[PDB]
DNA sequence: GCTCTAGATTTTCATACGGC
DNA sequence: GCCGTATGCCAATCTAGAGC
C-alpha cells in the first residue's frame, strides 16, 4: 500500500489539463487501451505522470531506449521523490549470443560480461513491487524476456523482525540458499559476513547501503541500515526483507527429475536425427547436451543452461514464461514511450530470437526444448495487459486501431509553435544551406541537417567544414559517451551545425537549434516516411525563430502528410496564443 | 514476388583457463 | 573440485524503399 506524491514546480498548462482529465476517465471507465497523441515539447511525460497520481497504481513505462529510458528515469525520480522510481533493462555490458549461420556454415560461442549497477537495480526493481504498491519502472523490452517465477521469488525472501526467533547459521544457511556468498574481507552487495553477534547483509537490491543485524542468542535484538562507505548507522528498523539475489533459483529437490526429462529428450531427438540421416547433427547434439548434462550431476551450474529452463522449471512444453510482467500485481498500468517504435522493436524481439534458436535446433546445437526459453510473443504481450497509455507524437496504426480515438495534445506551455516549412529545389541546394546556416550563425543559432547515408553525412561535414562553417556529424558508429558531448558541444557552440542521418529525432531537446535541413526529403523510404518526417520537424519546434526547409523537387505523399500536420498544429497553437495574448519564449535550458 | 539495401535500437540465467 | 582473472567488437530483429 501507497500513495504517489506528485512533486512540481508548475501547474498542467494548455492542453495537459484536459489530456490529463480524458485519460484518467478512460482508465477509470476501464478502457484497455488509449493513446495520448503529444506533439514534441509539450510535456508528455508530466502529462503522464498526473495521471499516475490520480488513478494510483503501480505503472511500467517501455521505453524503445537506454537513453531515453534514462531520462524518463531521472524524470520520474524528480516528479515522485517520495516514491520507489526504478529501473529495468539488459544488464550487460557486451552480449553475443550462440549462433549459427548456415550460409557461412559458422558456430558462434556465447560471449556476455554483466554491469553490476544494472543487476542491483533489476533487483530493486523486482523488490520494490513485492513491498510497497507506489512504483514506477522504466523499463526496456528486457521486461518481455523470462524472469523465474514471481511466485517462488516472493517465497524465498528471508523476512527479518526485532523480536524474531531464529538460529544465525540457520539465517546464513538460508542466505547462501538465496544465491548471498558469505565474504569477510570484501563485503559488497550479494554478500554477507558475520562480526560477533551481529549478521550484516548487503541486500542485492543496494550500492551503499547494508543492513545490520544484531542477534541475543536466537533473538534479533535490534536492526539498523548501515553506510557502506563510512559504517555509521542511518535508520533503526523494526523489520526488513532480504529477496534472493538472483532471479532464478534451481532447487536439489527437483534438479534430479529435470536431469532425466532432459536425457529422455537427448535419446528422442538423436534417434529422430539419425532416422533422418542427419548424423553430424546427432554427434554436435551428443556432444553438447552430455558435456552440459556432466556439470549439471558434477556442479549445480552448467554453460548456457538458460537453454534447459523449461525442464528446469518442470513445465510442460509451449509454456509461456514468466515475466516482470508477471510481477506486477493484475491491476497494474503500462505507459508506452515512443510507441510507434517501442512497439514494433518489441513484436519483433521474439522473432529474432526464435529464428536464431530454430536453426541451432535443426543444425543439432541445441534440444527443441532450448526454444521455450524466450521472451514473450506480441500476442502473448497483449494478454498480460491490465490497461494501457501508448504515448507519441506520431502513434502508428495498433495503437490508432486500438484506442477509441486520441487524447491529443498540441499546445506547449511555453507556447511555443510548430516551425514554418519552406520547400526548395535541389538544384543549388547546399549553397542555398550554406547561406542560410550563415545567416542562423550571425544570431547565434544551431542548424540541423539530414541526410540518407553515413557516407553522405562525413562527405556534407567535410564540405561544410570546407565552407568555414563550424560542424560535426552524428551517426551510429560514433559511441554513446561521444553523442552527449557532440552535443553538448552543439548546445555550447563549439559546433553551429550537425549532420545526422537518423539521431536527428526522438527525444532532442535543443532548443539553440532554430532550422532543420531535411535533404532528399523526396527520396521515399524509411528516413523519409511520414513519421519520420514529423519526428525530425520537431527539432526546431523549442525555438521562437523554428523553421524548417525540405529539399525536394516533388512533394510525396509523405511530406503532403507532414506538411499538413505540422500547419495543423501551428495554426491551434497561434490561436490559444492569440487568445490568451502569449508571445513565444525560446525554452531556457541549462547546459551541462 | 524475390532479394537486397539503408541506419538504428533492443534482447539474451558468462565462462575458459590456469594455479592452487 | 575450487578458486580468481582475462576476455568480446562475432546474430536477427525493425520499417520501407531499390533493383531484377
Ligand atoms: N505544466 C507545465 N508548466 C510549465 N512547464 C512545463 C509544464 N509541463 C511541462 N513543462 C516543461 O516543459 C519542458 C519540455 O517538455 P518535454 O517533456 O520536452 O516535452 P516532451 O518530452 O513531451 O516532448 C519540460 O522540461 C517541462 O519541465
Ligand atoms: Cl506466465
Ligand atoms: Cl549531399
Ligand atoms: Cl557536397
Ligand atoms: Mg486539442
Ligand atoms: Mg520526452
Amino acid at each position: 500500500e501507497g500513495r504517489f506524491q506528485l512533486v512540481a514546480p508548475y501547474e498542467p498548462q494548455g492542453d495537459q489539463p484536459q489530456a490529463i482529465a480524458k485519460l484518467v476517465d478512460g482508465l477509470r471507465r476501464g478502457v484497455k487501451h488509449q493513446t495520448l497523441l503529444g506533439a514534441t515539447g509539450t510535456g508528455k511525460t508530466f502529462t503522464i505522470s498526473n495521471v499516475i497520481a490520480q488513478v494510483n497504481k503501480p505503472t511500467l513505462v517501455i521505453a524503445h531506449n537506454k537513453t531515453l529510458a534514462g531520462q524518463l528515469y531521472s524524470e520520474l525520480k524528480e516528479f515522485f521523490p517520495h516514491n520507489a522510481v526504478e529501473y529495468f533493462v539488459s544488464y550487460y555490458d557486451y552480449y553475443q549470443p550462440e549462433a549459427y549461420v548456415p550460409q557461412t556454415d559458422t558456430y558462434i560461442e556465447k560471449d556476455a560480461k554483466i554491469n553490476d549497477e544494472i543487476d542491483k537495480l533489476r533487483h530493486s526493481a523486482t523488490s520494490a513491487l513485492f513491498e510497497r504498491r507506489d512504483v514506477i519502472i522504466v523499463a526496456s523490452v528486457s521486461s518481455i524476456y523470462g524472469l523465474g517465477s514471481p511466485e517462488e521469488y516472493r517465497e524465498l525472501v528471508v523476512s527479518l523482525r526485532v523480536g524474531m526467533e531464529i538460529e544465525r547459521n540457520a539465517l546464513l544457511r538460508r542466505l547462501v540458499d538465496i544465491q548471498y556468498d558469505r565474504n569477510d574481507i570484501d563485503f559488497r552487495r550479494g554478500t554477507f559476513r558475520v562480526r560477533g553477534d551481529v549478521v550484516e547483509i548487503f541486500p542485492a537490491s543496494r550500492d551503499e547501503h547494508s543492513i545490520r543485524v544484531e542477534f541475543f542468542g536466537d533473538e534479533i535484538e535490534r536492526i539498523r541500515e548501515v553506510d557502506a562507505l563510512t559504517g555509521e548507522v542511518l535508520g533503526e528498523r523494526e523489520h526488513v526483507a532480504i529477496f534472493p539475489a538472483s532471479h532464478f533459483v534451481c532447487r536439489e529437490e527437483k534438479m534430479r527429475l529435470a536431469i532425466q526429462n532432459i536425457e529422455q529428450e537427448l535419446e528422442e531427438r538423436l534417434a529422430e536425427l539419425r532416422a533422418q540421416g542427419k548424423l553430424l547433427e546427432a554427434q554436435r547434439l551428443e556432444q553438447r547436451t552430455r558435456y552440459d548434462l556432466e556439470m549439471m550431476r558434477e556442479m549445480g551450474f552448467s554453460s548456457g543452461i538458460e537453454n534447459y529452463s523449461r525442464h528446469l522449471a518442470l513445465r510442460p512444453p509451449g509454456s509461456t514464461p514468466y515475466t516482470l510482467l508477471d510481477y506486477f500485481p493484475d491491476d497494474f498500468l503500462i505507459i508506452v514511450d515512443e510507441s510507434h517504435v517501442t512497439l514494433p522493436q518489441l513484436r519483433g524481439m521474439y522473432n529474432g530470437d526464435r529464428a536464431r534458436k530454430q536453426v541451432l535446433v535443426d543444425h543439432g546445437f541445441r534440444l527443441p526444448s532450448a526454444l521455450d526459453n524466450r521472451p514473450l510473443t506480441f500476442e502473448e504481450f497483449e494478454q498480460k495487459i491490465n490497461q494501457i497509455i501508448y504515448v507519441s507524437a506520431t502513434p502508428g496504426p495498433y495503437e490508432l486501431e486500438h484506442s477509441p480515438g486520441v487524447v491529443e495534445q498540441i499546445i506547449r506551455p511555453t507556447g511555443l509553435l510548430d516551425p514554418t516549412i519552406d520547400v526548395r529545389p535541389t538544384k543549388g541546394q547546399i549553397d542555398d544551406l550554406i547561406g542560410e546556416i550563415r545567416e542562423r550563425v550571425e544570431r547565434n543559432e544551431r542548424t540541423l541537417v539530414t541526410t540518407l547515408t553515413k557516407k553522405m553525412a562525413e562527405d556534407l561535414t567535410d564540405y561544410l567544414k570546407e565552407a568555414g562553417i563550424k560542424v560535426a556529424y552524428l551517426h551510429s558508429e560514433i559511441k554513446t559517451l561521444e553523442r552527449i558531448e557532440i552535443i553538448r558541444d552543439l548546445r555550447l557552440g563549439k559546433y553551429d551545425v550537425l549532420v545526422g542521418i537518423n539521431l536527428l529525432r526522438e527525444g532532442l531537446d535543443i532548443p539553440e537549434v532554430s532550422l532543420v535541413a531535411i535533404l532528399d526529403a523526396d527520396k521515399e523510404g524509411f528516413l523519409r516516411s511520414e513519421r519520420s518526417l514529423i519526428q525530425t520537424i520537431g527539432r526546431a519546434a523549442r525555438n521562437a525563430n523554428g523553421h524548417v526547409i525540405m529539399y525536394a523537387d516533388t512533394i510525396t505523399k509523405s511530406m503532403e502528410i507532414a506538411i499538413q500536420e505540422t500547419k495543423r498544429r501551428r495554426a491551434i497553437q497561434e490561436e490559444y496564443n492569440r487568445k490568451h495574448g502569449i508571445v513565444p519564449r525560446t525554452v531556457k535550458k541549462e547546459i551541462r
